[PDB]
């Protein structure tokens, strides 16, 4: 699944991850640590929207 950020445009692909800040892929966005935060401005993952 891939999940927008509403606050800048970033796409978190679950398929992706985000390897530079500790997710690898195929971890769900669910999975992801509470403190993990758009690499791009910084939102927390309450600002992210399923696509
Ligand atoms: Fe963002």
């Amino acid at each position: 699944a891939k999940y927008v950020c509403k606050i800048c445009g970033y796409i978190y692909d679950e398929d992706a991850g985000d390897p530079d800040n500790g997710v690898s892929p195929g971890t769900k966005f669910e999975e992801i640590p509470d403190d993990w935060v758009c690499p791009i401005c910084g939102a927390p993952k309450s600002e992210f929207e399923k696509l």
